[PDB]
């Protein structure tokens, strides 16, 4: 179960001293973060999230209006041209702000929630980087939501909802959850926080979701919920965060015309669930022990053959699976059936199609897991239909 | 006027500004443009047979030196630094698929070996010199390499070729002009291996009844290229697609594979973009088109409304079903003239809007209006769902007649 020997194994990335913390991403590793960004893009429509991609870089005058600059420049990467100073973003938030700022809004414009897949880039101390799990360039599951003062309990609450049902689709039922309240230093009254600290409280009680203070451990900017997911080791892994923002919006000018017709700053959640898409990709490959799900599986199904009488029945079935949209591929090889198999299972493929004489001739194929079970020859056409069920339902489960 | 700025602004499509020069916010209608085209450009590549990668967005200066363009290109470079080492934010992603080449062990039966990437490249350009999303600093390459034996080079160009042309057809642009840039005075290699692959690329075109003209002199150092100029609809000049043979970068990266003879050898690489640079594209498209996108190319492809209140669970149930459909559909159940409605969704360039009456809720169909303003009629639901769905899977320019 180490994501860094597995990743080598089945050929899903690399790291060179040349880019210190920035992954390589190869054909089948790019495979599984692209099923992953599919998938987080059904629950964004299914949450009514826009989705949106800002630049790389902008000038370190705006990130100096953030406060971030005078705190965390030293974390920031920076490159100049024409002698102005740019940042590589370390985050989404102020591209979100400056898209927000585009365009008079109204109060009939929020919530208005925001998504990106947000390339961010930390320059972080190479000494104690680690694999997918600490890097310097990482893929953001990131949104920030607009919203009024009046809106954040409901906002919050659809949070808590999206992260219970992203994290069950993995499996991960066993979360800690824990909310951070007012710092000693802090702007804002201590009624704005007692409605802040309250709004998270509450969104948490609606949910049925037990929860612990950690108590002083908020942002100068508002309080937080932090969500810690344990895998099948019972490790625990910090992934999801909801936090408030009562300075950001303010600080970058954003604005929107209220029911009263004066002008208001807009209330800003920052959340990400999966968190760094690479640590989630890490986590799951030692969770699965490079047994990814079947929706998840960079090659789906291997239909081979068990001497050369079957290439056609194999070609046939290959392009019906093809069809069925199944990431499928062909073994047609002059190798002994067992050598297929144990190459395959290696390979961690979920499902090996196995076509001898008698599959042919009933129009029947005969199923063999990853596991190395035996579920028999079946119609064709009913196990196509099953394994396009498995894989739209993202089921954890194979075929009985 | 079809300005791709204006457009960009009406439709909401995207914005930049001076904190960022030359690179794209892109909003959500824009970025669904810019996901469609993503998808449009993968099914050519599974088609094509190439992989898809991911690389690094920066490395270190010392690799881009071993390229020889940090000597050519180092003022058109960013630069950033950490823990006294130098790193270049990728303004090409030819570097980095060889990184990925040189690991694991290669033998001549993983060539041609097709990698592909929607690369994320930046360029120093003067800040004076920038417009729209023609020319920028950020932007997004249909970047492929192919890794090859000198055999297989007029194969793998041919199949370019074809890619080529399949694309620009795809948003009906036929007239391409191209051309043959042959070896400079200054080269690499021999006489004869210039000769070979000038031919590869002459035939390759012959063979395709792709009249060309040659560029005399003016190929790169490392190989011979060609090149594909399209022209809109205003008769206006667009170099979008490169095939450059390159016979130095691959031994310059240290890049070998394990011949037949079980002997070491240097594969040859051909770097090869069609549409170039997906934002300059798009906004091609958007002048093409003036903001009329085709509907599997358009933001939001159908609006369904209602007459009075008495249809509005009608409109809610085939708003799901065509959702379903796997469409880009809403509901506008607002209290205004149907009038006023069939405006806002006619300026937004919605491809289709369907109304829904007494008539058409009774009978189970829908009158079908086209931004053109021509009527289709009172249609059965399920004939005009399968009619959206094909023009969409077939991604045609043209809408139902
Ligand atoms: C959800 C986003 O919209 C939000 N902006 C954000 O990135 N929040 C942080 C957690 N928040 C913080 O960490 C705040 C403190 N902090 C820390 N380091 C920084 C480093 C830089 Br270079 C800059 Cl500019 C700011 C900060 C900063 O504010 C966050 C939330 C969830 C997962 C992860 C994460 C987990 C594992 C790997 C990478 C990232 C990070
Ligand atoms: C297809 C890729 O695999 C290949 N690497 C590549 O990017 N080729 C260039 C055309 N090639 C050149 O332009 C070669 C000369 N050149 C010029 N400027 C550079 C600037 C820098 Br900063 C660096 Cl590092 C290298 C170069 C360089 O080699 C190319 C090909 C097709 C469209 C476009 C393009 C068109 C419009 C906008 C943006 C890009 C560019
Ligand atoms: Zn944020
Ligand atoms: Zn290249």
């Amino acid at each position: 179960r180490d994501h860094r020997k597995i990743g080598k194994q089945l050929d899903l990335y690399h790291m060179q001293e040349e880019a210190p913390g920035m992954v390589f991403w190869h054909n089948d590793g790019w495979t599984i973060f692209r099923e992953l960004e599919v998938f987080v893009r059904s629950k964004l429509k299914e949450y009514q999230y826009q989705e949106v991609k800002g630049p790389f870089m902008m000038d370190r005058v705006l990130w100096e209006k953030t406060g971030h600059w005078d705190n965390y420049k030293d974390a920031m990467f920076t490159t100049s041209s024409e002698n102005r100073e740019y940042c590589i973003k370390p985050m989404n938030c102020p591209g979100h702000v400056q898209i927000f700022n585009q365009g008079l809004k109204s109060y009939r414009d929020l919530p208005l929630r925001m998504a990106e897949f947000g390339s961010c880039h930390r320059n972080e101390p190479s000494g104690a980087l680690h694999g997918l799990m600490r890097v310097r360039g990482f893929t953001q599951d990131d949104a920030h939501i607009f919203c009024t003062e009046e809106q954040i309990r409901d906002e919050v609450n659809a949070c808590i909802r999206m992260v219970y049902d992203m994290y069950s689709t993995f499996g991960f039922e066993k979360i800690v959850v824990k909310l951070s309240t007012r710092p000693d230093k802090r702007i804002g009254s201590d009624e704005m926080w007692d409605r802040a600290e309250a709004d998270l409280a509450v969104a948490l009680e609606e949910n049925n979701i037990p929860f612990e203070y950690q108590l002083g451990e908020g942002a100068f900017y508002g309080p937080k919920i932090e969500f810690t997911l344990y895998d099948c080791l019972d490790r625990a892994w910090q992934c999801g965060t909801v936090q408030l923002d009562f300075s950001l919006p303010s600080r970058l000018s954003a604005s929107y015309v209220g029911e009263d017709n004066e002008r208001k700053v807009p209330v800003m959640i920052h959340r990400a669930i999966l968190g760094s898409m690479e640590r989630f990709i890490g986590i799951l490959t030692e969770e699965f022990a490079g047994f990814f799900p079947t929706w998840l599986a960079p090659v789906q199904v291997v239909v081979m053959n068990i001497t050369d009488s079957q290439s056609e029945y194999v070609n046939e079935l290959t392009q019906k699976l093809q069809n069925a949209g199944i990431r499928v591929k062909a073994d047609l090889r002059n190798e002994k059936i067992g050598f297929k198999i144990r190459e395959h299972t290696l390979r961690r493929v979920p499902y090996m199609l196995v076509c001898g004489d008698k599959e042919v001739e009933a129009g029947k194929v005969a199923v063999r897991t990853r596991r190395g079970k035996d579920l028999g020859s079946l119609d064709v056409n009913d196990v196509i239909e099953k394994l396009q069920q498995e894989i739209r339902s993202r089921s954890l489960q194979q075929l009985e």
